C-alpha cells in the first residue's frame, strides 16, 4: 500500500463487461473479429474450448453463426 508503485500498464477491454481480461477464469478469442471474452459471459467452458476450432463471440454469432469445431479424428468412434 502506497501512492507510487504503479504497473504503467494500459489494456483496452475485449469482453463485453468491459474487462481486459481475467486470469483466474478462461477467455477465448473469437476467430471473426479477434475479440477476447469470459467463457462465463459467453457461455463456453475452457474444457470444451480445447475442440472450439473457431469460437464465435456472440456478437457476431448472430451474422456468422455458431462457432467452428476442429476436427481431432483419432481413430474411429467409440460410442
Ligand atoms: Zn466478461
Ligand atoms: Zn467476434
Amino acid at each position: 500500500g502506497s501512492s507510487g508503485s504503479s504497473g504503467m500498464a494500459l489494456v483496452p477491454v475485449y469482453c463485453l463487461c468491459r474487462q481486459p481480461y481475467n486470469v483466474n477464469h478462461f477467455m477465448i478469442e473469437c476467430g471473426l473479429c479477434q475479440d477476447w471474452f469470459h467463457g462465463s459471459c459467453v457461455g463456453i467452458e475452457e474444457e470444451n474450448a480445447v475442440d472450439i476450432d473457431i469460437y464465435h463471440c456472440p456478437d457476431c454469432e448472430a451474422v456468422f453463426g455458431p462457432s467452428i469445431m476442429k476436427n481431432w479424428h483419432s481413430g474411429p468412434s467409440s460410442g
